[PDB]
């Protein structure tokens, strides 16, 4: 009956070790920590976008104006509000203001076809108020009083497989934010580069950890990203300390660094994922990039709050596939066969994800039914699981259990 039924004790033990990830994080909820930072570090730079820099004081005053506007237009807590996803300051006031209003944001590329925008507004149940007026130039006002609710929806982000709106609530975002800050030692004087647009959820992993610590969110300009050599120059010039990259984009940077060895003395962390890559590439990186920067290899779908697993990439290895590693705090992952049985170590199965990272679901009740299911994995432990469509196997890597990606169904 249980998914681990046919496993021997040693095979069951490997999975129990792998998924031993429960962690309580200190003190106030995400928005309260953001408010505390703004009041303790008001003069610090909070966002450096393509059109200038806002202090924490200014960002929170602009966000407060947005929340007050939404309330004045009858947008009640638990509503969804569209924000125009650009590289400028205004979207940061928009999305923080939506959260201060007790609402969830849906990031919209203002260059998308009008027909696709129309679908997103209807599917998300989202008001276009902040698409039809500049959110940065709204009349000044304090944020209205929002009654406390647990696990409010924070965002609806569209991901494809056919667009589906992933509904992500505060406990998942708070959990991710604690991990980014604690795992990568984010400090007030740090500069978190945002490579992903606000329509792509690695942006979440840069924005909230910055504002939860008093660090500065530094938007990567469009023109810089598409030019690998310029991107390396820009990272040096802006003294970026933490960066999000998709694997293929990082490969473009590696080729540029091989052509012209780079110095990045201020860079401490690159969080990289999206595709399988190889220790030969990461070994080359560490020879041609003069930096203390460590590569944190990550895996995860949008449906499980950006990242689900992480591997600290060894710089001395130069052969084999980089594993996707161990679950984030309060995540549990299972490789299941076609009959929903837990695979032994070394056996390839489909990744199912449990824990604090899971989306509430999709906007579509049908899509939610097909993707999310309940399963007794071990005696006594019934899990809400998200089916990924991803394949992996549990392997031994440097005397520790790790997932190794094996492709898709
Ligand atoms: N480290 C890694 N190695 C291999 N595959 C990875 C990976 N990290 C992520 N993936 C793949 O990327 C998927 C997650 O995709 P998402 O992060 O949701 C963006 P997407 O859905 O590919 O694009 P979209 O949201 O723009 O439509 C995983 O389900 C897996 O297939």
């Amino acid at each position: 009956v249980t998914a681990d039924a046919a496993l021997e004790p040693d095979e069951r033990a490997a999975w129990l070790a792998y998924n031993d990830t429960a962690e309580d994080f200190p003190g106030p909820h995400l928005l309260a920590r953001l408010d505390a930072v703004a009041r303790e570090h008001p003069d610090r730079p909070a966002v450096h976008a393509v059109d200038g820099v806002w202090t924490y004081r200014e960002l929170h005053r602009r966000a407060d104006a947005v929340a007050a506007f939404l309330a004045a237009r009858g947008v009640r807590p638990g509503s969804v509000v569209a924000i125009a996803a650009t590289r400028a300051l205004a979207p940061y006031a928009a999305l923080l203001g939506v959260l201060k209003a007790g609402c969830a944001y849906v990031p919209v590329n203002p260059d998308d076809p009008a027909d696709r925008v129309a679908f997103v507004l209807a599917d998300a149940g989202a008001t276009p108020l902040l698409l039809d007026t500049d959110p940065a130039s709204l009349p000044a006002a304090p944020a209205p009083d929002v009654p406390h609710e647990p696990d409010r929806v924070c965002y609806v982000i569209y991901t494809s497989g056919r667009p589906k709106g992933v509904v992500m609530a505060e406990r998942a975002v708070d959990n991710l934010t604690h991990w980014v800050v604690r795992r990568h030692d984010v400090r007030p004087d740090d500069r978190l580069g945002q490579t992903a647009p606000l329509t792509f959820d690695p942006s979440v992993q840069q924005v909230f950890p910055a504002w939860a610590t008093g660090a500065c969110l530094v938007t990567v300009p469009d023109d810089v990203q598409r030019d690998p050599a310029a991107f390396l120059d820009w990272l040096r010039a802006e003294r970026v300390t933490h960066l999000d990259l998709v694997t293929s984009h990082w490969v473009h940077l590696l080729n540029a660094a091989e052509a012209r060895p780079a110095e990045l003395p201020d860079l401490r962390w690159i969080i990289i994922g999206g595709e399988t890559y190889y220790y030969h590439q990461t070994h080359r990186w560490h020879r041609v990039v003069s930096s203390p920067a460590r590569l944190n290899t990550i895996y995860g779908p949008t449906e499980a709050a950006v990242n689900a697993t992480e591997h600290l990439t060894e710089p001395d290895l130069d052969h084999g596939q980089v594993p996707i590693g161990v679950p984030l705090p309060n995540y549990r992952l299972y490789a299941l066969d076609d009959d929903g049985r837990l695979c032994p170590p070394g056996i390839t199965g489909e990744i199912h994800i449990a824990g604090a990272g899971l989306a509430r679901g999709y906007r579509s009740a049908e899509a939610t039914a097909k993707a999310f299911h309940e399963l007794e994995v071990h005696s006594g432990r019934t899990e809400r699981l998200y089916r990924t469509g991803d394949l992996a196997r549990l392997v031994r890597h440097a005397d520790r259990w790790a997932l190794e990606f094996q492709g898709r169904v």
